[PDB]
DNA sequence: CCTCGTTGCGTTTGTTTGCACGAACCATATGTAAGTATTTCCTTAGATAACAATTGATTGA
């Protein structure tokens, strides 16, 4: 779980980077500062959580790979 | 000499930090007890020598 909460929290501060520290808080409903602070505090925590709740994603390396594989074959 | 690549500067877009501000949750401080109830213990071992101070008896006047 060690390593599954590690690849969580990689995988949603990938998101946040991507979305948007500031369009993030934008979305959430909170400002950019809780955003850039819950990367540091809670993000950590909450992915433990899930890699103990067992709600990992698919990477989105893989994922696009799976998408060109799909594309290739049909 | 003109022209093109590198740097100084400002601009735009985006992100983290420093204060101040509720909110809430626990930490502190304080108060209130209405059968009667009434003067404490406990500890500790086999020194020895020297020196003053203090207190008590003896004696010169």
């Amino acid at each position: 779980k060690r390593n599954e909460a590690l690849r969580i929290e990689s995988a949603l501060l990938n998101k946040i980077a991507m979305l948007g520290t500031e369009k993030t808080a934008e979305a959430v409903g909170v400002d950019k500062s809780q955003i850039s602070r819950w990367k540091r505090d809670w993000i950590p925590k909450f992915s433990m959580l899930l890699a103990v709740l067992e709600w990992g994603v698919v990477d989105d390396d893989m994922a696009r790979l799976a998408r060109q594989v799909a594309a290739i074959l049909t």
